[PDB]
C-alpha cells in the first residue's frame, strides 16, 4: 500500500506545491551557508567599501531568509490542509463502508476492537501523512543541496566530510538499536514484578482474610532488584551513548579544524570556504539522519492505511446503499420459509437452522414455539434478512426477499427485539428516527396506541424528555412500551415482537399484549414470548425442533395433540503536587548527585568552551601576523577541541552513572512505598473505580518513570541549560557588549518561536482528541447497537450526523493546520533574520575598530549553537507536565493512609476468643452506592458450640454480612461485639489469622499448590506434614496426591489446570491448615458435583467440631446441618431460630423448603 494518497486529484496539486515549496525551503538553508562563507572570508579579508560588501552580503541574507520563510508557510499550509482533507475524506468513507457492511459480518469481528481501530487509525494516518512527508522532503532537500555546495566549494574537504560522516551515522544507529534493546529488556525484565503486583490486588480479599502482604513484599522486592539493576544499566547506556555521539561530533570538528587549517596554509580554499563546507556538510548529515521519524510514522501510517483500507475495500453480500432489488408498491402478507437451513457464521460447525417448512398468511398472529437455542430468534433475524439461508428459500408475497428492494422490505418491516434498545436520545428524538415521515401526528397515535402517554408525558420534557447514555433514564417497561411505539411508528406491512414483557413483570404484559392485539389485522405479527398465556390466544402457532417444525396447530390443537407445546403447557403447571516532596530521593544520591550536577556543569561550560575553541581557531587565520609557527598554535587549538572532545564522553560516562543509579533507586524506592501503601490500604478504598486493578497496576507500572523523569531529567536540563546560557552570556559580555545585546535581543525570539512550536501541538493534539471523541460518541452509539440500525434501516440518518459532527470540526483542523505552518514558517523566518542581523550590526561595530571581528563571531557563534543545543537538551527530558502530574498522584497514594490501619501495632488481643460474636441494630449499604442501604438493624448472634446459617435475603447483601463480620468495611450504624468485646478495638492480625473464611469462587494464586496451602497463615511455618494432615481432612490428600508431582504440583492462571471443585476443596484445605476457632462458609458450595459438594460439606460439619461454623448454601441439606438458622429480609431478620420452627412457619423460609 505505498501508494496511499487516493482522493482529490487537483488537491493533490496542493500536495506537489507544498513538496516543491519543502524542497526549496530545505535547499535554502546550503545557500545560507554559502553565502555566511563568504561574509567570512570578506570579513577576513577586510582583517587582512568593506560597509558596502557588508550590506550587500546582509542583504543577500535577508532575502534568503524571507524567500525561506515564505516557503516554509506555504509548505507546511499546504501539507497540513491537504492531509487534513483526505483524512476527512477517509474518515467519512470508512464510517459508510462499516455501517454499510453486513450484520454477520459484524458479528464476526469485535464491536470495540473496530471502534479502537477507526479512531486510532484516523489520528495514525494522520500523523504519518500529514507533515513528516513535508518535513522527510524538506531535510532530503537540505541533504541534496548540502552535498551540491560542499563539491562544488572543494574536493578534499568535501571527500574529508563524506569519510566522516558514515562513522557518525553507524554510530548514531548503533547507540538507537542499543538503548531499544535495553528498554525492552528493562520492560520485560519488570513484568515479573508487574505480575506479582497484579496477581496481589486481584486478590486482594484474599490476602487481606490470609494477611500475606509480607510474602507478596518479599518477592516484590526481590523482582524490583533485578528491574533496578535492569534500568540503571539502560539508563547508563542512554547518557554513554548521548556522550560518545557529542564526542564523536567534536572528534570530527576538530579533525576536519586541523585538515582545513593545513589545506588553507597549502594555499587552499580560503577560510570561509572550508568553514561553509564542513558546516554544510555536517548539517546535511544531520538533517539526513533526522530524516528517520518521518519515514518511521510512514511506514506505520502504512501498515494502519492498509488495514483500514482492506476494511474499507470489502464489498458485503447485504449493502443497505444498494437499490438493485425490485420493490412492489403493494405488499399482501405472505411469506415461505421452505427447507431452510442457516447456521451462525460466527458458528459455522453446528447449523442452528437445518431446514424447515413454514408459511405465513396476511395479518395472521403467527406464533413460535420452542425452547432456548430452539431457532426462534435466528429464524426471525434471517426472515429480517440478517442473513440468509446456508440451504433453504425464503420469500415474501410470492418473491424472493435477496430478489427485492433491501431497503425497502427493511422500511416496510417491524422487528422488536427480546432486549430493545433506544439511542441515546430524547424519547422524541428516537421516536422520529423510527419514522420521520410521521407528520407529528403518528406520533400522537402511537403514543395513544401503546400507552405512551402518562410515562412519556410525566417527565422533563414530555416529548422531547432526554435519554441519559444508553437510555439510563427509562424503565424496562417504558423502553419496552416506546420500542413498541417506535415499530409501530413505521406501520410496516409485517412486524414481529419477542419478550412482549419478558424484563421485570406481567403488569406490562397485559398492556403491550392488548396494545398489540388492538392493531393486528393489517399486518402479519410474529408472536415470541416467554409465557403460555399470550401464546394461547395466538391465531396461528406453529412448533420448532432442532431447526424443523413439527409441532402444529392452534392453542387447542396444540393441545390436543399433546405435543412439545403440551409438554411446556404442563411445565407452567487532581490533588496539587509538592515540589520539595519530590526531593524524597535525597537520602539515597544526595551526595551522589553531586557528580551528575558537576558532569551537566561540565557539559554545560563545554558547549560555550567548544564555542570558545572555535573563536581562537577562526581567529588564527583571523590574525594578521600569520607566522608559520601560527599553523602550531592551531594545532594547539585544535588539540584542545579534541581534549574538550573527551571532557565531554567522560561527562556522560558520569551523568548516567549518577543520575541512573540515582534514579533507579528511587524508582526502586517508590515500587516498594507506593504498592506498600497499597498494601496497607483500607478495603473500602479497593471498592472503587479510581483503585481499579487495572488502573492501579497501570499508576505503579506508569508511574516510576514519571517520577523518575521528573525528579532527574528535570533538574539535569535546568542545570544544563542554565550552564550554558551563563557561561555563553558573561564570555560575550566580556568579548564585547553592543554584540552581547543584539544576540540576547535575537536568540530569545527564536527560543521562544521553538517553545511556541510544542505548546500548539499538545494544544491542538489535545482539541483534536476532544472533536474526534465528540464524534465518536455518536459513532459508537451506532455501532454498538449496529444490528437495531440495521434492522431500522436508517442507517443514512447516522451517515448525515457522522457527516456534520465531522465537518463542523474539519473547518478547524483546517485553520489550525494554516495557523501551525505559518508559525512553523516565522520560526525559520526569525532564525534567519536574526543570523543576517547579527552579522551586520557586527560588521558595523567593528568597521568603527571597536570590537575585533574574532570576538564578534565568538559571540554570535556562542548565542547561536549555544541556544540550539540548551533547547535540543530540554527537549531530550520528556515531559514535564506529565511527569509532575504523575509524580503528584503517586505522592499522594503513598501519602494516603487507611482509616483502620491493617499493619497497626497496637489492638485488644486477649488470652483467647469466647467463640461468639454479636450484631444488634446492623446498618451498612456500601462506599459506592449509599443510597441502598443494606442492613436495616439486622440482629445476630454466635455463640460457643453453635454454627450460624442465613437464609431469607438470598441477594440482600449477605455476603456483606461475612465481610463485616471480617471488618472489611466499617457498619453505617448498628453496635457489634466481638464474643462481649470491640470488635474494632480487637488486635489486627489476631482477628484476620483467627478466622477461616472462605469466598463463593476462591482464587488459587499462580503458586505452588503446597505453597497455596501454606498461603493460609504465615508467620508461622507450615510443614509439609500440616498440609498432608489438611488435605486429608479436607479430602485432598488423595487429590493432592493423585494430582502429578504431589503437592509440589502448581496451579497455572487461577488453577487453569483444575475445575471449579478442585479449587474449591484446594481453599477448604487451606482454611483447614489454618486450623481457625472460627470459621465461615458463603454459597462456595453451589452444584460442583452435588454428592462430592455434599461429601465436603459433610468434612467440613465434622471440621466443625470445637468451632462456630457459619453457612451460607443455598442447599436445603445446608439448613438442616446449621445448628442456628437466621433469616434475612427488608434489611432485617423475617425469620430466626429453629429449622423446624423455621419451617412451621408460612415465611419465606416455608417456601424455600416446599419449592426446592
Ligand atoms: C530538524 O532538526 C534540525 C533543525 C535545524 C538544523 C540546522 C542548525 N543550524 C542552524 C546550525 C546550528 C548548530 C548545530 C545545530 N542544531 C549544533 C551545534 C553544536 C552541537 O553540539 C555538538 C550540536 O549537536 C546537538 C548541533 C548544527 C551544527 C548541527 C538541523 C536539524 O537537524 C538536526
Ligand atoms: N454466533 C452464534 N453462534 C451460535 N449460536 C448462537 C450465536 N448467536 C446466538 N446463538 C444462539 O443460538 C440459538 C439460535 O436459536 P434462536 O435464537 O433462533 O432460538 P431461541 O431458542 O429463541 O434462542 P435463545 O436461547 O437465544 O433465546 C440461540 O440460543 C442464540 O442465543
Ligand atoms: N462497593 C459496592 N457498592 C455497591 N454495591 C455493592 C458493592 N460491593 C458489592 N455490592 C453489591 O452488594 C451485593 C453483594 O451481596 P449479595 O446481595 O450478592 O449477597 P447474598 O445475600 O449472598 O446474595 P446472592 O447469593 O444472591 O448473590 C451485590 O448486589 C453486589 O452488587
Ligand atoms: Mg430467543
Ligand atoms: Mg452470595
Amino acid at each position: 500500500f505505498s501508494m496511499f494518497r487516493y482522493s482529490n486529484w487537483l488537491d493533490k496539486l496542493y500536495m506537489v506545491v507544498g513538496t516543491l515549496a519543502a524542497i526549496i525551503h530545505g535547499a535554502g538553508l546550503p545557500l545560507m551557508m554559502l553565502v555566511f562563507g563568504e561574509m567570512t572570508d570578506i570579513f577576513a579579508n577586510a582583517g587582512n567599501n568593506l560597509e558596502e560588501d557588508m550590506t550587500r552580503y546582509a542583504y543577500y541574507y535577508s532575502g534568503i531568509g524571507a524567500g525561506v520563510l515564505v516557503a516554509a508557510y506555504i509548505q507546511v499550509s499546504f501539507w497540513c490542509l491537504a492531509a487534513g482533507r483526505q483524512i476527512h475524506k477517509i474518515r467519512k468513507q470508512f464510517f459508510h463502508a462499516i455501517m454499510r457492511q453486513e450484520i454477520g459480518w459484524f458479528d464476526v469481528h469485535d464491536v470495540g476492537e473496530l471502534n479502537t481501530r477507526l479512531t486510532d487509525d484516523v489520528s495514525k494516518i494522520n500523523e504519518g501523512i500529514g507533515d513528516k512527508i513535508g518535513m522527510f522532503f524538506q531535510s532530503m532537500a537540505t541533504f541534496f543541496t548540502g552535498f551540491i555546495v560542499g563539491f562544488t566549494r572543494g574536493w578534499k574537504l568535501t571527500l574529508v566530510i563524506l569519510a566522516i560522516s558514515p562513522v557518525l551515522g553507524l554510530s548514531a544507529a548503533v547507540w538507537a538499536k542499543i538503548l531499544s534493546s535495553f528498554t525492552d529488556k528493562e520492560l520485560l525484565a519488570y513484568a515479573k514484578a508487574g505480575a506479582v503486583a497484579e496477581e496481589v490486588l486481584a486478590a486482594i480479599r484474599t490476602v487481606i482474610a490470609f494477611g500475606g502482604q509480607k510474602k507478596e513484599l518479599e518477592r516484590y522486592n526481590k523482582n524490583l532488584e533485578e528491574a533496578k539493576r535492569i534500568g540503571i544499566k539502560k539508563a547508563i547506556t542512554a547518557n554513554i551513548s548521548i556522550g560518545a555521539a557529542f564526542l564523536l561530533i567534536y572528534a570530527s570538528y576538530a579533525l576536519a579544524f586541523w585538515y582545513g587549517t593545513t589545506l588553507v596554509l597549502s594555499g587552499e580554499y580560503s577560510i570561509g570556504q572550508v568553514l561553509t563546507v564542513f558546516f554544510s556538510v555536517l548539517i546535511g548529515a544531520f538533517s539526513v539522519g533526522q530524516a528517520s521519524p518521518s519515514i518511521e510514522a510512514f511506514a506505520n501510517a502504512r501498515g494502519a492505511a492498509y488495514e483500514i483500507f482492506k476494511i474499507i475495500d470489502n464489498k458485503p453480500s447485504i449493502d443497505s446503499y444498494s437499490k438493485s432489488g425490485h420493490k412492489p408498491d403493494n405488499i399482501k402478507g405472505n411469506l415461505e420459509f421452505r427447507n431452510v437451513h442457516f447456521s451462525y457464521p460466527s458458528r459455522k460447525e453446528v447449523k442452528i437452522l437445518k431446514g424447515l417448512n413454514l408459511k405465513v398468511q396476511s395479518g395472521q398472529t403467527v406464533a413460535l414455539v420452542g425452547n432456548s437455542g430452539c431457532g426462534k430468534s435466528t429464524t426471525v433475524q434471517l426472515m429480517q434478512r440478517l442473513y440468509d439461508p446456508t440451504e433453504g428459500m425464503v420469500s415474501v408475497d410470492g418473491q424472493d426477499i435477496r430478489t427485492i428492494n433491501v431497503r425497502f422490505l427493511r422500511e416496510i418491516i417491524g422487528v422488536v427485539s427480546q432486549e430493545p434498545v433506544l439511542f441515546a436520545t430524547t424519547i422524541a428524538e428516537n421516536i422520529r428516527y423510527g419514522r420521520e415521515n410521521v407528520t407529528m401526528d403518528e406520533i400522537e397515535k402511537a403514543v395513544k396506541e401503546a400507552n405512551a402517554y402518562d410515562f412519556i408525558m410525566k417527565l422533563p420534557h414530555k416529548f422531547d424528555t432526554l435519554v441519559g447514555e444508553r437510555g439510563a433514564q427509562l424503565s424496562g417497561g417504558q423502553k419496552q412500551r416506546i420500542a413498541i411505539a417506535r415499530a409501530l411508528v413505521r406501520n410496516p406491512k409485517i412486524l414481529l415482537l419477542d419478550e412482549a414483557t419478558s424484563a421485570l413483570d406481567t403488569e406490562s404484559e397485559a398492556v403491550v399484549q392488548v396494545a398489540l392485539d388492538k392493531a393486528r389485522k393489517g399486518r402479519t405479527t410474529i408472536v415470541i414470548a416467554h409465557r403460555l398465556s399470550t401464546v394461547r390466544n395466538a391465531d396461528v402457532i406453529a412448533g420448532f425442533d432442532d431447526g424443523v417444525i413439527v409441532e402444529k396447530g392452534n392453542h387447542d390443537e396444540l393441545m390436543k395433540e399433546k405435543g412439545i407445546y403440551f409438554k411446556l403447557v404442563t411445565m407452567q403447571t487532581i490533588p496539587p503536587v509538592s515540589f520539595w516532596r519530590i526531593m524524597k530521593l535525597n537520602l539515597t544520591e544526595w551526595p551522589y548527585f553531586v557528580v551528575g550536577v558537576f558532569c551537566a556543569i561540565i557539559n554545560g561550560g563545554l558547549q560555550p568552551a567548544f564555542a570558545i575553541i572555535f573563536s581562537k581557531i577562526i581567529g588564527v587565520f583571523t590574525r594578521i601576523d600569520d607566522p608559520e609557527t601560527k599553523r602550531q598554535n592551531s594545532n594547539l587549538f585544535s588539540l584542545l577541541f579534541l581534549a574538550l572532545g573527551i571532557i565531554s564522553f567522560i561527562t556522560f560516562f558520569l551523568q548516567g552513572f549518577t543520575f541512573g543509579k540515582a534514579g533507579e533507586i528511587l524508582t526502586k524506592r517508590l515500587r516498594y512505598m507506593v504498592f506498600r501503601s497499597m498494601l496497607r490500604q483500607d478495603v473500602s478504598w479497593f471498592d472503587d473505580p479510581k483503585n481499579t486493578t487495572g488502573a492501579l497496576t497501570t499508576r505503579l507500572a506508569n508511574d516510576a518513570a514519571q517520577v523518575k523523569g521528573a525528579i532527574g531529567s528535570r533538574l539535569a536540563v535546568i542545570t544544563q541549560n542554565i550552564a550554558n546560557l551563563g557561561t555563553g552570556i558573561i564570555i560575550s559580555f566580556i568579548y564585547g557588549w553592543q554584540l552581547t545585546l543584539l544576540l540576547l535581543a535575537i536568540v530569545p525570539i527564536i527560543a521562544i518561536a521553538g517553545v511556541v512550536e510544542m505548546k500548539m501541538l499538545s494544544g491542538q493534539a489535545l482539541k483534536d482528541k476532544k472533536e474526534l471523541e465528540g464524534s465518536g460518541k455518536i459513532a459508537t452509539e451506532a455501532i454498538e447497537n449496529f444490528r437495531t440500525v440495521v434492522s431500522l434501516t436508517q442507517e443514512q440518518k447516522f451517515e448525515h450526523m457522522y457527516a456534520q459532527s465531522l465537518q463542523v470540526p474539519y473547518r478547524n483542523s483546517l485553520r489550525k493546520a494554516h495557523i501551525f505552518g505559518i508559525t512553523f514558517s516565522f520560526t525559520q523566518a526569525m532564525m534567519y533574520f536574526s543570523y543576517a542581523g547579527c552579522f551586520r550590526f557586527g560588521a558595523y561595530l567593528v568597521a568603527h575598530k571597536l570590537m575585533s571581528f574574532e570576538d564578534v563571531l565568538l559571540v554570535f557563534s556562542a548565542v547561536v549553537f549555544g541556544a540550539m543545543a540548551v533547547g535540543q537538551v530540554s527537549s531530550f527530558a520528556p515531559d514535564y507536565a506529565k511527569a509532575k502530574i504523575s509524580a503528584a498522584h503517586i505522592i499522594m497514594i503513598i501519602e494516603k493512609t487507611p482509616l483502620i490501619d491493617s499493619y497497626s501495632t497496637e489492638g485488644l488481643m486477649p488470652n483467647t476468643l469466647e467463640g461468639n460474636v454479636t450484631f444488634g441494630e446492623v446498618v451498612f449499604n456500601y462506599p459506592t452506592r449509599p443510597d441502598i442501604p443494606v442492613l436495616q438493624g439486622l440482629s445476630l448472634e454466635v455463640k460457643k458450640g453453635q454454627t450460624l446459617a442465613l437464609v431469607g435475603s438470598s441477594g440482600c447483601g449477605k455476603s456483606t454480612v461475612v465481610q463485616l463480620l471480617e471488618r472489611f468495611y466499617d457498619p453505617l450504624a448498628g453496635k457489634v461485639l466481638l464474643d462481649g468485646k470491640e470488635i474494632k478495638r480487637l488486635n489486627v492480625q489476631w482477628l484476620r489469622a483467627h478466622l477461616g473464611i472462605v469466598s463463593q469462587e476462591p482464587i488459587l494464586f499462580d503458586c505452588s499448590i503446597a505453597e497455596n496451602i501454606a498461603y493460609g497463615d504465615n508467620s508461622r511455618v507450615v510443614s509439609q506434614e500440616e498440609i498432608v494432615r489438611a488435605a486429608k481432612e479436607a479430602n485432598i490428600h488423595a487429590f493432592i496426591e493423585s494430582l502429578p508431582n504431589k503437592y509440589s504440583t502448581k496451579v497455572g492462571d487461577k488453577g487453569t489446570q483444575l475445575s471449579g471443585g478442585q479449587k474449591q476443596r484446594i481453599a477448604i484445605a487451606r482454611a483447614l491448615v489454618r486450623q481457625p476457632h472460627i470459621l465461615l462458609l458463603d454459597e462456595a458450595t453451589s452444584a460442583l458435583d452435588t454428592e462430592s459438594e455434599k461429601v465436603v460439606q459433610e468434612a467440613l460439619d465434622k471440621a466443625r467440631e470445637g468451632r462456630t461454623c457459619i453457612v451460607i448454601a443455598h442447599r436445603l441439606s445446608t439448613i438442616q446441618n446449621a445448628d442456628l438458622i437466621v433469616v434475612f429480609q427488608n434489611g432485617r431478620v423475617k425469620e430466626h431460630g429453629t429449622h423446624q420452627q423455621l419451617l412451621a412457619q408460612k415465611g419465606i423460609y416455608f417456601s424455600m423448603v416446599s419449592v426446592q
